[PDB]
């Protein structure tokens, strides 16, 4: 579990943030992207395996589980992919009430900023240091610490 | 010193990339950019800053320094921003050895992929994940793990 993260795909401005979320914190990484495709999936993929130790991915649906440039980059980056499948159904909710909570931070930030990308890092940065009391950004840190001792 | 991280720009086929080093494991994060703006140099400050819990930064040069861009968003990101200047004359060394190992492995893993940008993800990824024994990515999760606690 310390080395699970699933990957997410939400559309705003007529354009795609990409998230990554660590299951067991709640912590994400995010972009923003003209379309989801395999290659830009596979950059993101490889991005946040040298950033944290990413053993498995759940991935978001079947053209990126499917594409050969994906499953290149898990391969280069010592990454299984399995599929994203809600098997616990409570899966397809807590997803889609993080891309409402995202957005909605989005929007609380959006004026500060022109352009789309520079709010969505703001909203990664609320969204990992929100107290919940610790923070996503502090329980990800202490699960792989323990993961390490 | 858990919060404290240097930048670094180096230079490499007319491109830019720009390097954030956590002083106490070595762990990095990159980016290339056509060029080192204000701009740049400030979204890369905030997606470090929402990543991890980024207190001071050194920066590379007294342009960022003086950038009201970066200070714009070193004060948004809760950044203290200071200078670079190598008081231990050591550090001169250490960031060029940095550099100099960076393109080394660029240049190990070069062929692999089309873009730059590509390869320079490869190389922080074999760069946090070398065993010197513990990696960097595993010193920085424990040193930031102890601080917590
Ligand atoms: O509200 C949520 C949520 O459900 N999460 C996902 C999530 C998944 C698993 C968890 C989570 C979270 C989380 O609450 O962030 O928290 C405790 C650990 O288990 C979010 C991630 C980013 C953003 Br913005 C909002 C949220
Ligand atoms: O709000 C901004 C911002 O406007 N940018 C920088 C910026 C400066 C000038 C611009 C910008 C931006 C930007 O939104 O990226 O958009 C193009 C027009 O001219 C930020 C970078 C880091 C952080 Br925190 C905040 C911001
Ligand atoms: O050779 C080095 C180095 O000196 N470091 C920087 C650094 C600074 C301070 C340290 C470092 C390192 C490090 O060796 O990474 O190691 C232990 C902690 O104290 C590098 C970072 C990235 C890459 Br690629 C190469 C290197
Ligand atoms: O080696 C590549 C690679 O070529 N890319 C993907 C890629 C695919 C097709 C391309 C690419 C790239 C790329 O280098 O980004 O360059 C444009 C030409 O067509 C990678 C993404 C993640 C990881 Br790991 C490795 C690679």
């Amino acid at each position: 579990s310390p080395g699970i993260w699933q990957l997410d795909c939400t559309h705003l401005e007529g354009k795609v943030i990409l998230v990554a979320v660590h299951v067991a914190s709640g912590y994400i990484e995010a972009e923003v992207i003209p379309a989801e495709t395999g290659q830009e999936t596979a950059y993101f993929l490889l991005k946040l395996a040298g950033r944290w130790p990413v053993k498995t991915v759940h991935t978001d649906n079947g053209s990126n589980f499917t594409s050969t440039t994906v499953k290149a980059a898990c391969w280069w980056a010592g990454i299984k992919q399995e599929d994203g499948i809600p098997y616990n159904p409570q899966s397809q909710g807590v997803i889609e009430s993080m891309n409402k909570e995202l957005k909605k931070i989005i929007g609380q930030v959006r004026d500060q900023a022109e352009h789309l990308k520079t709010a969505v890092q703001m909203a990664v940065f609320i969204h990992n240091h929100k107290r919940k009391g610790y923070s996503a950004g502090e329980r990800i840190v202490d699960i792989i610490a323990t993961d390490i001792q």
